[PDB]
């Protein structure tokens, strides 16, 4: 019996929900993700696992008076996907980078139905960016930042603790991937990542040493 999906303000026009997976052998993972109010619309950063816990927040912001205007994906493992099949199936705009598409694709897998490619892109103007750092955890990891806010989401790239999972990471790209986001928003108040706590901007020096300390170490 998994942990309920949790929604919880973290700044003005921001809230953090949390949905949880058992997966071996790390027994249950919490996996944050991001809303953002734009007035009366509502945008997802990163889905919920689930179709089920993608449902539960999108009725949670549409009962409190919010369209839900778009989901954007950070990268295409289930963590930040599971919910694009529920929402395209909803007719709810999802979002996603060419290079996490291919790799939906690729993997039998629903893809978003908007696509974007380049260092930046502008989901909404002046109010959600997504930047591309390069490759990390996956050849795809982008994050989204919210400038009104000084917000950060850094999704599975911000890996202040260790690594975590190796499988389709590019050990030998992510200290220069690391070292560009840290260069690009030491700026930032808040950086969230998707697997521990909320933090300040040291989350990314925190990454860059660990993302170096691992490539050492192969
Ligand atoms: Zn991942
Ligand atoms: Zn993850």
């Amino acid at each position: 019996s998994l942990p309920d999906l949790k929604i919880e303000k973290l700044d003005e026009g921001v809230y953090v929900h949390t949905s949880f997976e058992e997966v071996n052998g790390w027994g249950v993972v919490p996996k944050h993700g991001l809303v953002v109010l734009v007035n009366a619309e509502a945008y997802l950063i990163d889905t919920p696992f689930t179709a089920k816990d993608t449902e539960k927040l999108v009725t949670w912001f549409v009962e409190r008076g919010y369209k839900i205007k778009g989901s954007i994906s950070s990268h295409f493992h289930s963590d930040s996907t599971g919910g694009i099949e529920w929402l395209n199936s909803r007719s709810i705009p999802t979002y996603a980078s060419e290079l996490t598409n291919e790799l939906l694709k690729k993997d039998g897998k629903v893809q978003a139905t908007n696509s974007f490619s380049g260092v930046n892109y502008w989901l909404v103007k002046n109010k959600i960016e997504v930047f591309y750092p390069g490759p990390g955890h996956t050849p795809d990891n982008v994050v989204v930042w919210l400038p009104e806010r000084k917000i950060l989401f850094g999704g599975c790239f911000i890996k202040p603790y260790g690594l975590g999972n190796l499988g389709d990471a590019n050990i030998e790209a992510w200290p220069k991937s690391a070292k560009l986001l840290k260069s690009k928003y030491g700026k930032a108040k808040l950086v969230v990542p998707s697997h521990s706590e909320v933090g300040d901007a040291s989350l990314l020096k925190l990454t860059l040493e660990q993302a170096v300390k691992g490539l050492n170490e192969s």
